[PDB]
C-alpha cells in the first residue's frame, strides 16, 4: 500500500543499460541520452504482476506485455515512481512519439524525460475519441485500444496497475 521506490542509475556499460538505449535510438539515436535509472518499487510491481498472472490465464496465446514509451514532464516523476500511471493512459510504441515537447515537456535545464514502460496491452481494438473504459468484446471488455489493430503505433491503457514504470530515460536536443 505504500509503494515506497528506490531509484537505480544505470551503468552505460550494462546490458540492461545498452537494451534500453538501443530500443530508444531505433528512433531517438539524434537525442542525447544523459542518464537511464530503473524504478524499483516492490509493492507497485507485485500488484502489476498479478494482473498480469490474472490477465495471462485469461489471454490464452497472447503475448500480453509490451515495452512501450511515455513522455512526462520532469516534476510527475516523483508522483509516477511511486504510483505508476493510475481518459485512460497513452505509450508509445516509438520512442519519437513520447520524446515531443508536448509530452516530455523540457525543463527549466533543458532535460526531457521518457519511461520504458511494461504495459499489459493485453488484447486491444481500434479505439475512437471517447472512451472512459475500454468497449465490450456479455460485459467483458478489452485490455487497451490503440490507433491500428494491425500495425499501432499507441496504445491506452485505463486501468490500475496495467503499467510498470521500470526504466526513466533522462535526454536531451
Ligand atoms: C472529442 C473527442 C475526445 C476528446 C477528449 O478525449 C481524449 C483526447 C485527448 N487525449 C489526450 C492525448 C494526449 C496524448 N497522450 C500522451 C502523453 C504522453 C505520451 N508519451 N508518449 C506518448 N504519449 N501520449 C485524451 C482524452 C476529451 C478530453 C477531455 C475531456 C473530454 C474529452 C475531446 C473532444
Amino acid at each position: 500500500k505504500q509503494q515506497n521506490f528506490c531509484v537505480v542509475e544505470l551503468l552505460p556499460s550494462d546490458p540492461e543499460y545498452n537494451t534500453v538505449a538501443s530500443k530508444f535510438n531505433q528512433t531517438c539515436s539524434h537525442f542525447r541520452i544523459e542518464k537511464i535509472e530503473r524504478i524499483q518499487n516492490p509493492d507497485l510491481w507485485n500488484s502489476y504482476q498479478a494482473k498480469k498472472k490474472t490477465m495471462d490465464a485469461k489471454n490464452g496465446q497472447t503475448m500480453n506485455e509490451k515495452q512501450l514509451f511515455h513522455g512526462t514532464d520532469a516534476g510527475s516523476v516523483p508522483h509516477v515512481n511511486r504510483n505508476g500511471f493510475n481518459k485512460g493512459t497513452y505509450f508509445a510504441v516509438n520512442a519519437n512519439y513520447s520524446a515531443n515537447d508536448t509530452y516530455s515537456r523540457p525543463d527549466a535545464n533543458g532535460r526531457k524525460h521518457v519511461y520504458y514502460v511494461r504495459v499489459l496491452t493485453g488484447i486491444y481494438t481500434h479505439g475512437n475519441h471517447s472512451l472512459i473504459v475500454p468497449p465490450s468484446k456479455p460485459t467483458d471488455l478489452y485490455d487497451t485500444v490503440t490507433d491500428n489493430v494491425h500495425h499501432p503505433s499507441l496504445f491506452v491503457a485505463f486501468y490500475d496497475y496495467q503499467a510498470y514504470p521500470e526504466y526513466l530515460i533522462t535526454f536531451r536536443k
